[PDB]
């Protein structure tokens, strides 16, 4: 089998992606944040504290037919952003682009953080990243691609993220349209249930490429590029201006800069992020001091390829007994 969806920014700085997924029987369709750096697949629902919810849509179970309570599950989560939820657990149908799995773990949110209820457009996460990571208590349960995987007709799935634009997460198979030239393949770690590899360098913009090995994860659930202090401070002394700013939260620019890219290493492969895809706008309405799409991760404790990296290529994440990340340029 093979699934295939569109996934979709929420706003117009590409702050998250957005992807429809059916959920139970009849289907309940909701949008998701497919998350290759977390583990569980978590929705609002019928069950989400009534103030916690603004405007997005909820799974209601009662309403499912293929609905069951996976009795004495419990869930809990925080994200590398201060944010949370938990709850309680069913197993459901749960189909994405045509590709069904039954007996899903769906995690019905009794409680979320602000961020998520401040947030309309996204009705909650889909997990890709390892099973290990899955917080429901006292079982164990698996991610939509675990589930999957055996029937799939190949045990991969990709992440095509659109920069102001609409891409695609395909699984089982690879485009072979969607990519130009090859696909690099590399190394991964699943010692900390991530989608863990090492880039093997970088450059910013016209620059000469730096050797230097650089391990990090592949997140489409992050929004920004986070890298060591050493690399962004290097990447943003090419931009007149620029600076770190402890009251915002990170490097700013001025609005009117014209932004460099920045090239990351995939073995002796290069990926080119244009310049334009590192302006995160004005640091609020009106302002014109900007906000950076490359940030230090020195307080993080690990490097991460969010959504900024990841949209410049077509990723490959291979699923197979030892996995592996691949990277083309597209």
């Amino acid at each position: 089998s093979t699934g295939s969806a569109t996934t979709t920014p929420i706003d117009s700085l590409d702050d998250a992606y957005i992807t429809p997924v059916q959920i139970g029987t009849p289907a309940q369709t909701l949008n998701l944040d497919f998350d290759t750096g977390s583990s569980d697949l978590w929705v609002f629902s019928s069950e989400t504290t009534a103030s916690e919810v603004d405007g997005q849509t909820i799974y209601t179970p009662s309403k499912s037919t293929t609905a069951k309570l996976l009795s004495g599950a419990t869930w809990s989560i925080s994200y590398g952003d201060g944010s949370s939820s938990s709850g309680d657990v069913y197993t459901d149908t749960v189909s994405v682009g045509g590709l069904t799995v039954t007996g899903q773990a769906v995690e019905s949110a009794k409680k979320v953080s602000s961020s998520f209820t401040e947030d309309s457009t996204i009705d909650g996460l889909l997990g890709l990243a390892f099973s290990t990571l899955n917080t429901v208590s006292p079982t164990q349960q698996k991610t939509f691609f675990d589930n999957a995987k055996a029937s799939l007709d190949s045990p991969v799935f990709t992440a095509d993220l659109g920069y102001h634009a609409p891409g695609t997460y395909n699984f089982g198979f690879i485009d072979t349209t969607a990519y130009t030239g090859s696909i690099t393949y590399t190394a991964v770690s699943t010692k900390q249930g991530f989608w863990e590899w090492t880039s093997t360098g970088y450059a910013v913009g016209s620059g000469t490429f730096k050797s230097t090995s650089i391990d990090g994860i592949a997140d489409t659930g992050t929004t920004l590029l986070y890298l060591p202090a050493t690399v962004v401070s290097a990447y943003w002394a090419q931009v007149s201006g620029a600076k770190s700013s402890s009251s915002v939260g990170g490097y700013v620019f001025p609005c009117s800069a014209t932004l460099p890219s920045f090239t990351f290493g995939v073995g002796s492969a290069r990926i080119v992020i244009p310049g334009d895809y590192i302006d995160f706008g004005p640091i609020s309405t009106g302002s014109s001091s900007c906000f950076g799409g490359i940030q230090s991760s020195a307080g993080i404790g690990i490097n991460i390829f969010g959504d900024v990296a990841l949209k410049a290529a077509f990723v490959v994440f291979n699923g197979a007994t030892t996995p592996t990340l691949g990277f083309a340029s597209k």
